[PDB]
């Protein structure tokens, strides 16, 4: 459908925004890449910024399935098509998007950032399969030497 696509788009976009930022922050602070994060979290303890966290891989997913499930449902429990995209309310404490004249601008920025992130995460992904290294690394690598770190060195 259509309206549904407007949801699909913004939703994936909001995830893609947190993800990308997330992938970079973890590599920049713990040295662990986003692709390995799963394995090292499973093999070594559950942790965040080095510190250890009790939860096992098991009680870990139970909590996820139950907690994201519950919320994904509550969200789906509303067909006011215009809130299925801009729920507002508790989701807008500061009330930045309260004023109707500002709304369109803010929504334009949000959709651009969201489309941008998705694109970038797509990159993040392909860049992992191809280089076996993290995004933050490829980036500081291409910067250290712009000419000899392109994707042409692969074929050449
Ligand atoms: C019951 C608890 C509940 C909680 C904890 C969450 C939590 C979350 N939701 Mg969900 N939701 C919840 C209820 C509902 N959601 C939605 C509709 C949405 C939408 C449409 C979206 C989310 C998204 C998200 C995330 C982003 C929050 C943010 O934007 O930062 C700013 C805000 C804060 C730091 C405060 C945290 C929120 C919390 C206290 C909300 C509790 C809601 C209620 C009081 C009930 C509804 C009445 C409201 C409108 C007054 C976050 C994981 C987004 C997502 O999935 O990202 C990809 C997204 O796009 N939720 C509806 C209405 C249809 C709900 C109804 O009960
Ligand atoms: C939502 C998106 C999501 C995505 C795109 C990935 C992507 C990835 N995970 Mg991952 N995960 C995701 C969510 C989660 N993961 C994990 C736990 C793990 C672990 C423990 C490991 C990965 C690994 C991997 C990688 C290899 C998959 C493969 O085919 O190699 C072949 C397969 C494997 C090596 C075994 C891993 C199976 C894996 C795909 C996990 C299944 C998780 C689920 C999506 C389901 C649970 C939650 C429900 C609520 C959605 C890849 C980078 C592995 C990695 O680090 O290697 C590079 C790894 O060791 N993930 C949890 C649990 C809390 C998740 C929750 O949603
Ligand atoms: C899709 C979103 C997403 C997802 C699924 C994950 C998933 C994961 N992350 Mg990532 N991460 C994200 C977003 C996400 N992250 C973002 C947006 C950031 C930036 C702050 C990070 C930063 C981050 C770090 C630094 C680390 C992880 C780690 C982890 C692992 C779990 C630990 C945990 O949940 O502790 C539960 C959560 C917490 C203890 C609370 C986090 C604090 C919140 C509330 C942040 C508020 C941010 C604020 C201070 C910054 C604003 C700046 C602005 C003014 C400029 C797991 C692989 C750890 C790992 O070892 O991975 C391998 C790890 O060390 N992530
Ligand atoms: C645990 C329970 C749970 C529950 C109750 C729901 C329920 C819902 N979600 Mg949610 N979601 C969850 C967890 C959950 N989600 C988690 C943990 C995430 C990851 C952050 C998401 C991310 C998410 C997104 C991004 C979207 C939804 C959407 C939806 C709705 C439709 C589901 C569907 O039919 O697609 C089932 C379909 C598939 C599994 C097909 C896969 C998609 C393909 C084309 C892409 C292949 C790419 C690849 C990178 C995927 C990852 C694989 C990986 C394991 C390696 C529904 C309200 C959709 C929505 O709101 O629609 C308008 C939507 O767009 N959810
Ligand atoms: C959308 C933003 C984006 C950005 C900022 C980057 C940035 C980078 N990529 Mg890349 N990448 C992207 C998307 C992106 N990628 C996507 C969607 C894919 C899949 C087709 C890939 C696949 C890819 C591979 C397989 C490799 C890189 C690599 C690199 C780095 C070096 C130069 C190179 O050869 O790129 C080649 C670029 C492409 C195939 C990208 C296609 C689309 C771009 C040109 C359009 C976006 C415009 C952009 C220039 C500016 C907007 C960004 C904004 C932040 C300013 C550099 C850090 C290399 C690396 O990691 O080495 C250090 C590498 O080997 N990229
Ligand atoms: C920069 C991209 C961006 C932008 C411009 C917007 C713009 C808009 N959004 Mg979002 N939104 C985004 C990303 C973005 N959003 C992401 C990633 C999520 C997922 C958390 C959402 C989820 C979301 C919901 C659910 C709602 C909105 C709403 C709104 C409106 C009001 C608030 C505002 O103006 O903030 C403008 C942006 C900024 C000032 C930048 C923020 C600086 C932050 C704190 C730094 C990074 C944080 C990080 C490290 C981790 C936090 C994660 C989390 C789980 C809380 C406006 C149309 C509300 C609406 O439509 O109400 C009327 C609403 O209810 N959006
Ligand atoms: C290279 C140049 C370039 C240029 C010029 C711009 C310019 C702009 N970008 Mg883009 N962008 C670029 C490249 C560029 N970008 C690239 C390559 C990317 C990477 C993919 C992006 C990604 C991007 C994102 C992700 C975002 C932008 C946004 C914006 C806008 C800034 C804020 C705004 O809209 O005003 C806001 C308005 C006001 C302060 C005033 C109110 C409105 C008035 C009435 C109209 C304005 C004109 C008026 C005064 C003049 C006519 C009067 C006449 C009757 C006499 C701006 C139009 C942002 C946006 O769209 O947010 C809104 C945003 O979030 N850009
Ligand atoms: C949601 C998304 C990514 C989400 C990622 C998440 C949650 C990641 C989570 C984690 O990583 C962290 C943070 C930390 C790690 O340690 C662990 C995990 C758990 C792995 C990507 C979407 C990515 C979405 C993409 C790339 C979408 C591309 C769409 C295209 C090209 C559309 C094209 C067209 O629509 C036009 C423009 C016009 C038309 O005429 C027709 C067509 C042709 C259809
Ligand atoms: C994707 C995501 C989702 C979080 C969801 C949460 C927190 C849901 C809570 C969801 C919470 C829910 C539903 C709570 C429900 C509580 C209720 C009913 C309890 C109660 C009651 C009442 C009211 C009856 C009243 C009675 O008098 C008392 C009592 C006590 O009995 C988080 C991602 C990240 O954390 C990572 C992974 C890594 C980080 O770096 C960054 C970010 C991005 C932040
Ligand atoms: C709602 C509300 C409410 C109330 O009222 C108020 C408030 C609080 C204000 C609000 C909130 C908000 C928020 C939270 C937000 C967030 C955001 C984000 C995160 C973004 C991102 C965003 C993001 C984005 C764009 C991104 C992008 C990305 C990209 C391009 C990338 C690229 C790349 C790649 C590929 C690769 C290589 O290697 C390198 C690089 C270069 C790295
Ligand atoms: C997909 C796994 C399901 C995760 C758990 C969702 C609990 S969902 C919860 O149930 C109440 C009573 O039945 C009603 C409301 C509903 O949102
Ligand atoms: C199917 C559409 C459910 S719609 C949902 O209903 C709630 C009240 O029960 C309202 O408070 C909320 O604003 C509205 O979007
Ligand atoms: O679409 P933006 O946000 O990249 O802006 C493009 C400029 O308007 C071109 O003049």
């Amino acid at each position: 459908g259509l309206q549904r696509f407007r949801e699909c788009e913004l939703i994936h976009g909001r995830w893609a925004m947190l993800a990308t930022l997330g992938a970079l922050t973890v590599e920049g602070l713990t040295g662990i890449t986003w692709q390995d994060a799963g394995k090292v979290e499973l093999i070594e303890g559950s942790s965040y910024l080095g510190q250890p966290l009790p939860f096992s891989m098991t009680t870990l997913i139970w909590i996820e399935v139950l907690v994201i499930g519950y919320i994904e449902f509550q969200r789906n429990a509303e067909l006011d098509t215009e809130k299925r995209l801009y729920p507002g309310g508790t989701f807008d404490p500061l009330g930045l998007a309260s004023d109707p004249e500002k709304k369109p601008i803010l929504q334009l920025a949000e959709i651009k950032h969201a489309r941008l992130a998705m694109v970038g995460f797509l990159g993040f992904a392909v860049q992992a399969a191809v280089t076996g290294k993290g995004p933050l690394n490829n980036w500081v690598t291409h910067l250290s030497d712009p000419l000899h770190t392109t994707i042409l060195d692969r074929f050449l």
